[PDB]
């Protein structure tokens, strides 16, 4: 979690959403 999935970085604000918000908030917040 914390964009694991996506990002090298990690963002814990991002958890707790739905699918789609969080990897929104993964691709263009925590590691555009």
């Amino acid at each position: 979690d914390s964009c694991s999935e996506y990002c090298s970085n990690r963002c814990p604000s991002c958890d707790g959403q739905t699918q789609t918000q969080y990897t929104l908030c993964c691709i263009n917040i925590c590691c555009p």
